[PDB]
């Protein structure tokens, strides 16, 4: 995977951000999150994840909390 | 966002192909799947999807059984 940590995440919304070293924040959709639990980030959690291109550019992909 | 149907998936090792009416086959891993239970497909299958490139190339993203 890849490494970063949420930088926000709305979970009425289902998505937000994921702050990365050396790089732009990537989106992230709930869709994405890995896990039985209920598929919601919070604020400054660590995560590994994958960053692939869909029709609006760079996302989240393989979302696993650390 | 579009719908296929599963041309195969092998459950041990956790992923298989989404077939495409006039276009071409998409990977598709368990990471993949939406829903609650274990996560797996099952050959004929009808499935709505994304298409996303990663490292390895085009594969499926946000796949929903219907």
């Amino acid at each position: 995977m890849q490494r970063g940590k949420v930088k926000w995440f709305n979970n009425e919304k289902g998505y937000g951000f994921i702050e990365v070293e050396g790089g732009s924040d990537v989106f992230v959709h709930f869709t994405a999150i890995q896990g039985e639990g209920f598929k919601t980030l919070e604020e400054g959690q660590a995560v590994s994840f994958e960053i692939v291109q869909g029709n609006r550019g760079p996302q989240a992909a393989n979302v696993v909390k650390l």
